[PDB]
């Protein structure tokens, strides 16, 4: 009953239905493995269809404390409290959880996104104001019998809480360690484009850190890695020349509807650290994943795309365009992240996204930046 419980607009995140307060107030909530605060619009906003009305909830308790969260994109401020929360198409349990009532925001809410709040599924260490603010999922596990694990299939999509749904993937699940419980931090040991190694010290791939983040759209890479990746993708696709603005992820590239030259763009392989010494596996991404379609009736004689790999100064972010087409298991109990090929990945008659291994490495260097 939990399958297909996610919806979204491409590039604007995936959300699940929740209710807050007594009696229940229904809100759509973006599912974000890249942060740790549960926050909802709680005052009118031009982009909000509805908002949390605390005065209508008898179970709301005010914590008398402000809170501010600045993301990579957007920021909000609000007031902390607790209230009862349920997930109509998730586990059938109700829990009292911390809630940030958003009273002011900047470039956070998105016009036409259909969500009104955000659910930070990461660990308390990155919660604001500090790590004493118990995140939602921790409250859920403490207060119910739900196993300490959830999984995401981003396609619509599914968030499965408490277990793994085999109907949602094919082949084997491969696991990489959660290096530290704050973000869902992982370690990338190798990157290949078109099968060719980028040939960098593997610590470069994880400077400052590397995270798995359903709340970010792009694959974001450290400057040095990004520039190397772009050079290699340009080389592979050199039969066509695009404006610099495209590689900067600023402007679109368009082709006559139906004629996107997928075959001229390379596959990208990210090798993740395995659970055993010097073993790894790879996840492979097709251009259908990293060239993000931009819907616009005005340009609809064409198919137009943005380049959804972009530069970061805060480490690697494996965002939605990496997670789409994979079934991703956040196995908190065993401190590991699993990847498998999703039942709903996008590909063609020539190439298919994959999760595969094992791969061994002779060089024993720790790829963690520290
Ligand atoms: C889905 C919308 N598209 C996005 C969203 C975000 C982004 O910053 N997402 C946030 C939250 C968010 C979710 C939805 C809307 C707005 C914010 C996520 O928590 C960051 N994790 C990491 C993080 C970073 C900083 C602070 C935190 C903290 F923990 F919350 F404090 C977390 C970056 C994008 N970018 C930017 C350029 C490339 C790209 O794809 C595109």
């Amino acid at each position: 009953e939990m399958v297909d419980n996610l919806r979204g607009k491409s590039g604007q995140g995936y959300y699940v239905e929740m209710t807050v307060g007594s009696p229940p107030q229904t809100l759509n909530i973006l599912v974000d493995t890249g942060s740790s605060n549960f926050a909802v619009g709680a005052a009118p906003h031009p982009f909000l269809h509805r908002y949390y009305q605390r005065q209508l909830s008898s179970t709301y308790r005010d914590l008398r404390k402000g809170v501010y969260v600045p993301y990579t994109q957007g920021k909000w401020e609000g007031e902390l409290g607790t209230d009862l929360v349920s997930i109509p198409h998730g586990p059938q349990v109700t829990v009292r959880a911390n809630i940030a009532a958003i009273t002011e925001s900047d470039k956070f809410f998105i016009q036409g996104s259909n969500w009104e709040g955000i659910l930070g599924l990461a660990y308390a260490e990155i919660a604001r104001p500090d790590d004493s603010l118990e995140p939602f999922f921790d409250s859920l596990v403490k207060q119910t019998h739900v196993p300490n694990l959830f999984s995401l299939q981003l396609c619509g999509g599914s968030m499965i809480i408490g277990g793994i749904d085999h109907s949602l993937y094919t082949g084997s699940l491969w696991y990489t360690p959660i290096r530290r419980e704050w973000y869902y931090e992982v370690i990338i040991v190798r990157v290949e484009i078109n099968g060719q190694d980028l040939k960098m010290d593997c610590k470069e791939y994880n400077y400052d850190k590397s995270i798995v983040d359903s709340g970010t759209t792009n694959l974001r890479l450290p400057k040095k890695v990004f520039e190397a990746a772009v050079k290699s993708i340009k080389a592979a696709s050199s039969t066509e020349k695009f404006p610099d603005g495209f590689w900067l992820g600023e402007q679109l590239v368009c082709w006559q509807a139906g004629t996107t030259p997928w075959n001229i763009f390379p596959v990208i392989s990210l090798y993740l650290m395995g659970e055993v010494t010097q073993q790894s596996f790879r996840i492979t991404i097709l251009p259908q994943q990293y060239l993000r379609p931009v819907e616009d009736v005005a340009t609809s004689q064409d198919d137009c795309y943005k380049f959804a790999i972009s530069q970061s100064s805060t480490g690697t972010v494996m965002g939605a365009v990496i997670m789409e087409g994979f079934y991703v298991v956040f196995d908190r109990a065993r401190k590991r992240i699993g990847f498998a090929v999703s039942a709903c990945h996008v590909h063609d008659e020539f190439r298919t996204a994959a999760v595969e291994g094992p791969f061994v490495t002779l060089d024993m260097e720790d790829c963690g930046y520290n």
